[PDB]
């Protein structure tokens, strides 16, 4: 490779690059979707939660996790070993990979992570795909937001009835109506969360789910009626994009390096977007010479509260595969002493954002860096309970990019500065003693550490935003307009969680897909 | 639902490709099956050659740890002494392969698999030595270095792959001091043997293509016109549960389709096994053969382990090169300069010791990833090396894995369930090989005083090297499962593949020598 | 009471203060032995390993230890939890107790420590009492060494004759002298390690040992020849000694807090001696405005090894033969068996090699009780055996213990803050400890595998060998606090006791030393 | 370490019942309600294990109550 052009480029595979080229390609556009990332599955961007063994032991997709998450800013400026031979050579501050010298760990943001692979978080993620409450969480400049959801949640195949049936959905669901007393609004009950998926309808196979990712919504438009595959899109993994070059607002070439074989790329388009989520963007724009004042500020994404609970004794007194015994465990005179249907599908449950309630529940069980479940524990024992709290976007929040320091792709080093807002600390407090009350109402804590009820240190949401946010106006309060379009550019575009300019609790990669079509359509327009 | 090729692999490990390139470049029609999804666009490409691990070689151990899954998880007497009473609990859960009837103490934690197209060969650390011909060898085969060269072929064998690594030499001169030509002059302290080899693509020389399964196939995937070859196909998310047979002539195999969830038959003219050390047994055992000696003889290596900060005299020796046309690769510009004196892209050591006379273990001076001794994210690894030795486990029928009949794993197939320790015999040995390790480590620095990186035993499997389960013999004495052409005691047509197979303590990473014994049984299937 | 006075004033009632008691009272002085901390025991600081229940476990007596040792500069500056719920308070860098903001962590000493106790540190010590190296660890301007350590090894009741018959101490010595096979100087070879202790003669006890505690040195001069306490010497635990009030190089009188009654107390005396060790001592100068240039400077102690092993199946093969009259002694009776294969009265390995030519750390082979590597309360400790190292810290200037003008301790005196580093010169040679041990250790068994046994280095401070603050020297030149006789340059009638006053880099535990140079100083105070 | 959590049991340190007192050689107690052992003259025990009642509070006060009602009945007699 060397040169090459398509009327779009955009750089990211993740669930908001793919919506992007969907919606962009369904409606006659040609693009070239890259990423830094390798494809880990015979098709682009395949949900890895899909295989047999994940379907039988959820708990061990954690590892697929840990092994997609990498750490952005990793402090080294002061680490010393009170215990090591001094015969042996020390040095602190290194430099090499995402680590940072420059980095205070107390406004750090420890857990800022990105994936980079052909699909990013989109082929790991627990699919939650709600929807941001009208009075609380969505702003009003976005005209057609019901429209764009609806778009959205076709493309993710977004669905309610797949935990329907759950029996421990129920038990639970029973016990928390009757905790609250009905004191939540009637408009945003306990009710099942929405997720990006569905069960499966091949044959047995019922008893398993097909969780979205990216190649889900890639899928329709991939091969032509005809089979071959389609030349308007094209996939390039292992294409690290490092600078977009410029002239006047108007977007030329993309400088790209292809790591194997390795050679640098560049890549002409008519139209260029940036989905590479958080802190990558930002970090792509300042190293193109792009930094309006409001880039990478705004840094908010959602305080946590994380706990598991083993269900009370009373629940489990109150509660597919029957061609094929074998996939029960037991035969004979041996028993499974966990009286818990092992196919009674997870309890997957939510209250919303409401009135009072500037917070995002889920009762569930699914699978992340923490709270992994012990792997000699039947982990039918277990709920798993995640609120997410307000973060209010603040200027004195940032991400920000060293000149003589650099990451593993060789890219301006990333160093945060972010704390808390004051504001939003009594109502995660109330969002604490909530979460509490709830789980101590369907069981005990699992008196593990790791399942302690506890606020996740910053960035384990993996729900950052505001860094690239939108406005009406180039106000220097924002980086793009309500087209998702940067300030003073013809042809560059944004997507993702880093466009929302507004405090919210809710998952929010549907919403981006939102503003994405939203943008898209405003490209097709001109 | 049905269908047939004239022979069937099952497993797609590093040993079952291996079959698949010999019986397929010699004219033969494949089908190679597996229980695990495809982890790459291509076949069992190994997931080490992504740039980021060529960036950081510590962050290949998450892979690693979502490769690996545990194969008999004590269950049986759990209980949690500070649990509220009002919430529910029961001791001995048997979901997956969670096991009431294992005792932990005759346990073997670590004995892990991976389900993968690929297996273990898209994660392993491609360590390819050969047996030292007295200590590790056995006699009844004929042509060892004949297999060896050709199985070195397929796996792209290579020592030149760190040989100019300035910490290896720096680390070389040391140990060579150490050991004042104590060791035999024909296994000297030299560079490890690696599946594996330097990049040529332009500045890309900084990294390396590690060998997967592919590599092993690419040559017999597609015909001398590109397209793709009839005589291979490959099987992903297909868990074979039971071979059919008669009167020692195998016709079939029942297998589980994951995805569309469907029964289906595999008719075929030859049927291999190469499921590695456990599940081969297992799906063995399913189908009612059952020979005296499967899963019995389980054997693997002893390991000790540690890892090391380097001395600062090396350090200081060390002062001199790759993408030269890429500054901003080093991480620094300008009045930023990188405080670790060790030339970012210098090649990682890689030497071993082998075995020899007086020294029944095998030593690897490297940085390597596995679930273990993981280097922090805080710290530079350039700071560190990793060793590894690996003993002799003798080979014993008093150690084996079984197969519970009421208890199933993952897959619905019999519960393992092991009864394992280490001989009493190579004790004295084991506890010789720490002496050294150790004495090794202290002459290139001081240890790295974390717990994790201590220098230790490590728990039973986690050599991921088990052996002997289904070891082969002279004769149908039973001792033995398959004989020397790696074919099972009583039938016509079924084989075994893997180091299952090997019946002979050894020290040494046996995978390369697993290939060759199929490359023998492989020319066995078409020479008849 | 409010002003008290004898003809001396001891402060520190550790085993160093009460040898100067010993030797002066003994020699017809009367003193006052004043210290910060507590009475543990019917007696004046009685050893506190020497009850029946440490006698049969000894793993346990550690948690006596935790009891007595205090960190002395606990680093506040930067401590930020990251996962608080941002409702509750928080402010880092408090200055409460021994917090200190100012402490960097990375020049720390974090387990430099004290004990505040009647006794000191000598009422949990392990009791090990070796002789300075005539040539790589003695100086030369002290001409009487032997006849000093004969002197005040007969106060400590020093012993080597305690675990001479020893069954583990014999197979170890075995392959010890096999592993070093005649490398080692005869003058310094495998041998007993001397200990302050003795073995019971009272019936079947003697199968335990009564460990030295400072009670052990003072009783001989407690009471008179007529069973009544002596008056030549009074104890005051629970005050405070805060400053000394000093006039043209003449000590006055002592400002003391009684924290019960909570009264403040004035001590007059003819001579003062200041043995509150190695850091506490040179604090009490600071704050009474005696600040010779080399105070709390030349820090020093051990760097050290540590590690512990699992007896070798060979060596307890080696071994199967106290309590005749007492068979419930051993746990069992009938058809139980204790499945430990090591006689339970077995005496403890306790062994050591010298510091000799090419060899500058000490070694010990042996089983006590301190922070570190307790063994677990699920195993049997005759399974194990623990290695500690020690080796030379060379005294440097530029390490050092000074005291904050604006934050104070937990006896609100000015709180001490460390400068502290390993010198660059120690290094090999520390290194070189290290290969020693574990050799020394993998020819006996193989490692303890846990974390907490595995072979380390152990944190600056862990040695509790802390020496070189309050230095001496032949001048009032070359830069020391006292002279050769522990008395202060440019004063009458104050003295410094305590591992503190040792100028020279050396390996060995240093107590016995210190004693003998308090001997020396009341000597020159007797004449 | 600060999580809330239910103690293994121990923790308390307030062990209770194991020489319990009742009305009568029931073969339900140790000790009558002056702490005296059933069919014994002069053999008395104290503390918390002659609690013969499920209760929450920090026992020690009560244990030397009873105590103070046995020294009486020794008294008295
Ligand atoms: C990890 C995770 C995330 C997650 C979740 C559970 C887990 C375990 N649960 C979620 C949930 O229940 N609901 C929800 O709404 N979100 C949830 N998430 C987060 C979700 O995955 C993210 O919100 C989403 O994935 C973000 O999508 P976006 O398209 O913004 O992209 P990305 O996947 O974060 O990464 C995009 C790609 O960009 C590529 N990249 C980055 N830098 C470059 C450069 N310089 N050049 C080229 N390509 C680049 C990355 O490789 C990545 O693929
Ligand atoms: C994990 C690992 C392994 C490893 C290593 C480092 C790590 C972190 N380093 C090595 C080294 O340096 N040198 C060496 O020689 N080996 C090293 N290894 C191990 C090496 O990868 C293995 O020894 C080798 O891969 C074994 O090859 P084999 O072909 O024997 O098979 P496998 O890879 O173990 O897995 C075989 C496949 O069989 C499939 N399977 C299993 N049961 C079934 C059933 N019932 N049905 C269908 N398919 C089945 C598995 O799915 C697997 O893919
Ligand atoms: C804790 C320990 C120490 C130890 C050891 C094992 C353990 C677990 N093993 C040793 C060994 O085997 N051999 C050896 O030579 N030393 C060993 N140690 C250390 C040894 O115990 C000490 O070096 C020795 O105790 C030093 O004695 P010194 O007389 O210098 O005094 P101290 O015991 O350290 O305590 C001094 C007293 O001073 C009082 N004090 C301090 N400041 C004041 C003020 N301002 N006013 C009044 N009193 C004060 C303290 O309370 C203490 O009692
Ligand atoms: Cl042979
Ligand atoms: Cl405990």
């Amino acid at each position: 490779s060397c040169k090459i052009s398509a009327e779009v480029v955009i750089i990211g595979s993740g669930p908001v690059g793919a919506t992007f080229a969907r919606h962009l390609v369904e409606n006659g556009k040609s693009v070239i979707l890259v990423d830094a990332g390798p494809q880990r599955s015979p098709q682009p961007g395949e949900h890895l939660k899909n295989a047999y063994l994940y379907q039988k032991d959820r708990t061990n997709f954690s590892q697929i996790v840990n092994s997609e998450l990498y750490k952005l800013s990793i402090p080294t400026s002061n680490v010393k070993l009170p215990n090591l031979d001094p015969s042996a050579y020390w040095a602190a501050g290194a430099v090499r990979n995402n680590m940072n010298p420059k980095q205070d760990p107390n406004t750090n943001m420890p857990y800022a992570q990105a994936a980079f692979a052909v699909g990013g978080m989109g082929i790991h993620w627990t699919c939650a795909t709600p929807r941001l409450h009208p009075e609380l969480e969505r702003w009003h400049y976005i005209t057609e937001w019901d429209e764009l959801y609806a778009q959205a949640e076709k493309y993710f195949n977004t669905h309610t009835n797949v935990f329907e049936r759950s029996l421990r959905g129920a038990a639970i669901k029973r016990r928390l109506e009757a905790h609250y007393n009905n004191q939540l609004d009637p408009n945003y009950p306990i009710q099942n969360l929405p997720v990006a998926a569905q069960r499966r309808e091949d044959g047995e196979g019922e008893a398993f789910i097909h969780w979205t990712g990216p190649y889900d919504i890639l899928k329709p438009v991939l091969t032509t009626e005809e089979n071959l595959p389609n030349p308007n899109i094209r996939v390039l993994p292992n294409h690290i994009v490092q600078k977009l070059h410029h002239k006047g607002g108007k977007v030329e070439y993309a400088e790209v390096q292809s790591t194997e074989p390795w050679e640098k790329v560049e890549i002409y388009a008519d139209i260029f977007i940036v989905a590479a989520a958080a802190i990558k963007t930002p970090q792509l724009l300042w190293n193109s010479q792009i930094r309006p004042k409001a880039l990478g500020c705004y840094l908010s994404e959602h305080i946590m509260t994380f706990g598991q609970i083993v269900l009370s004794k009373e629940i489990v007194a109150e509660i597919y595969f029957k061609e094929s015994p074998k996939m029960f465990h037991v035969a004979g005179n041996q028993k499974d002493p966990i009286d818990i249907p092992l196919y009674d599908p997870d309890p997957t449950l939510w209250i919303p954002v409401q009135k009072d309630r500037p917070w995002h529940c889920q009762i569930h069980k699914d699978n992340f860096s923490y709270g992994i479940v012990p792997d000699n524990i039947d982990d039918r024992l277990v709920v798993d309970l995640r609120w997410f709290g307000f973060v209010d976007q603040m200027p004195t929040n940032y991400v920000t990019f060293e000149e003589e320091i650099f990451d593993i792709h060789g890219m301006p080093q990333p160093t945060f500065h972010f704390q808390y807002p004051e504001q939003d600390a009594e109502n995660a407090h109330r969002m604490m003693q909530d979460m509490t009350e709830v789980g101590l109402s369907i069981g005990g804590f699992l008196p593990t550490p790791e399942a302690r009820p506890q606020f996740m240190a910053p960035g384990s949401s993996l729900h950052s935003m505001g860094t690239y946010r939108m406005g009406e106006s180039d106000d220097g309060t924002s980086v793009v307009d309500a087209h998702s379009k940067v300030w003073g550019f013809d042809n560059l575009y944004l997507g993702g969680p880093g466009v929302i300019p507004k405090p919210n609790g809710a998952n929010p990669t549907l919403t981006a897909a939102a503003l994405a079509i939203r943008a898209a359509n405003h490209i097709l327009r001109n």
